[PDB]
């Protein structure tokens, strides 16, 4: 038992992290097979197409540890740079590039100078930001999930917004949300709480024996969504109800009954109690995270 | 910016995790050089000395992935078993066995069947328990810190207590706290909040721009400790004040001034605000964790 915000083991990703230096800029790259992926703002209101035609293969310094990789080609894919190197990474895991949906989670391997610093779990907020921990030089750090032996890369870090939240791209270089890799006034836009995840976390709570918030009451999906809206929760759909089925089945609490408990938690607060060690309703655990952690799934 | 509960990158430890099966028990082992370390309760109110003399080298099945390791010797060191194998782990990092102090933190690589499941950060509670996330079969998962390229192993998991908290040993097999690896009635004993860590976390908050809890007030170390005691906080010492010096210097808030803010947070609560995304005072970040995260230290 116990419930922690858990990241995937980072070993497969650590072996892909390299340092990319061009001119006065140093950041992280992701070395898979013979390609290094990195944010395009490594290159010297810009017009990165103009800026890249002015570059030479030799302008890009790529350190894999204490071994430099020779760049033999470069190209730009949206907001990422693909640096072709003459050496395939022998540590390349099986991988995919996936774009995730707001509400889904992933692990971030925060890196500086191509060296992993730490690993933590994030969710893609409904406003396409993430609340990460990124210092200057962390660009090119990646977010990922692991499914048995397959790494799905879903995020590369590009920038911080004025509210302290973070924005980036998928590994094809397409930003999450309406952001651009320029130093122009940009703002996150209003966020909402991920309702399905809060309910998943309440099920995790019951599995670990916090039950004080349960009740005999019930509600319909509609009447629930009426209350969710007032509290800036995002609407709960029948598909969310379905995804919560397994957790409902294991605890024997109908999804709509857990909605009634959430309703009262929203309207009354927590009255000094905590749930799973939190005094707030937590929304960065998906139903899958709960099942994975509360069932013991591993990865090779 | 941003502040997350960050674990160390787990790659160095993932390459040490093996599966140890003896009889009807399977758990995790730690393979360093030609020795596999694992909880002694893998072996068939027990008297483990009697139980081990009855065992044979061949009774211990050790899988490193899809490769079995031959056991060529065994011995017991307190509550851990040391299984001598005929193959040195080529992935053995530079490492040390350290015993940590209550209040210190470490990363846990939760494993099942020798396969890493997830990584998360823990603190050793003042009552020598940890609040982990451990399912049946997780014994032998280890806790660790990484200092540049050196892994300090500090924890091996042995058991869960009735309150859902966890107990284990250092890598020399000596339990943290008054626990024993028997199925006899055992209880955690009363915990306290790690005061120095709460203050460190308040400094992290200021570094990230939560300042609402600051005040013009001050207090002496004594008058602070008088209030800490009422709230079941552990006493703050001058040495804790000293360790908070750097964070005090960076924010320009004297340690004793931050104590005054903590005092008022203790006596008034948080009035619906949050600090670093928490509605509770967080005590599992050490002053070192704060500096490491808010300064960008890496590891090779
Ligand atoms: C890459 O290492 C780095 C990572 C960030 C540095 C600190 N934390 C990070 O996550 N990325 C950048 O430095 C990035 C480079 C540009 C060219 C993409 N710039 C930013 O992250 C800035 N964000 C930004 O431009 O927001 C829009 C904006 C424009 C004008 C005025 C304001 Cl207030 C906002 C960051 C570093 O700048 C701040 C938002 C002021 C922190
Ligand atoms: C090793 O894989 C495993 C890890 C735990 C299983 C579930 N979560 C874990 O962290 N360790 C054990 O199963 C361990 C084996 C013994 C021989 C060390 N046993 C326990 O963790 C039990 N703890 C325990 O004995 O506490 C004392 C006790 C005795 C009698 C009655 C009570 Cl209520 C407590 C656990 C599995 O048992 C519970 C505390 C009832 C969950």
């Amino acid at each position: 038992s116990g419930f922690r915000k858990m990241a995937f083991p980072s070993g497969k990703v650590e072996g892909c992290m390299v340092q990319v230096t061009c001119g006065t800029t140093t950041l992280n790259g992701l070395w898979l097979d013979d390609v290094v992926y990195c944010p395009r703002h490594v290159i010297c209101n810009p017009n990165y197409e103009d800026l890249l035609i002015r570059k030479s293969n030799h302008n890009f310094l790529v350190q894999a540890g204490n071994v430099q990789l020779r760049v033999i080609g470069h190209s730009m894919q949206n907001c990422v740079l693909k640096l072709k190197v003459d050496t395939a990474n022998p540590k390349t895991p099986k991988y995919k590039f996936v774009r995730i949906q707001p509400g889904q989670t992933f692990s971030v391997l925060a890196c500086y100078n191509g060296s992993p610093s730490g690993v933590y779990q994030c969710a893609m907020r409904p406003n396409f930001t993430i609340k990460g921990s990124f210092l200057n030089g962390s660009c090119g750090s990646v977010g990922f999930n692991i499914d048995y032996d397959c790494v799905s890369f879903c995020y590369m870090h590009h920038m911080e917004l004025p509210t302290g939240v973070h924005a980036g791209t998928d590994l094809a270089g397409n930003f999450y949300g309406p952001f651009v890799d320029r130093q122009t006034a940009q703002a996150a836009g209003t966020d909402t709480t991920i309702t399905v995840n809060v309910l998943a976390w309440l099920y995790a709570a019951v599995i670990n024996g916090d039950r004080w918030f349960l009740n005999r009451f019930t509600t319909t999906l509609n009447d629930f969504n009426l209350v969710a809206m007032k509290y800036n929760y995002e609407p709960l759909t029948q598909d969310h109800v379905d995804i919560l089925g397994p957790l409902s089945a294991q605890t024997g609490i109908a999804v709509l009954d857990m909605c009634a408990s959430l309703k009262e938690l929203l309207q009354n607060g927590m009255n000094g109690r905590t749930i799973l060690g939190s005094a707030l309703l937590e929304d960065e655990f998906t139903p899958f995270d709960v099942v994975r952690q509360c069932s013991g799934v591993t990865f090779q």
